[PDB]
């Protein structure tokens, strides 16, 4: 059923410039998390790539949208589905689902 696999990465959104200290730190107790559980992922700073930020206020819905207005950091992103911000993750790690949250639950690969 289709042949071929390169892998998974949390792409986590974050933006150096934002302004809000307090989404830096959530910032990296997301990407903290997965290094001290040495999991796969990657710091998509959208602040430097443009794109890369628009592309995730695509990739966001109104009623995720945080505090309010356009949606900020972090915005976890495995591949091209919304995960979800640091609510979501942080809503997670009290369930200690975060693994899942992410989508590092189904099918081969770890180990």
């Amino acid at each position: 059923g289709s042949s071929g696999s390169s892998g998974m990465v949390i792409r986590v959104f974050i933006a150096s410039s934002s302004g809000f200290v307090a989404i830096k730190k959530k910032q990296q107790d997301v990407v903290r998390f997965l290094e001290a559980n040495k999991i796969e992922f990657e710091e998509v700073d959208i602040t430097m790539s443009e794109e890369q930020r628009q592309w995730m206020y695509k990739n966001v819905p109104p009623e995720k949208k945080p505090t309010q207005g356009n949606p900020l950091p972090p915005q976890i992103f495995n591949g091209d589905r919304y995960c979800g911000d640091y609510d979501s993750f942080f809503e997670s790690k009290e369930s200690n689902t975060v693994f899942s949250f992410l989508g590092l639950k189904s099918g081969p690969s770890s180990g």
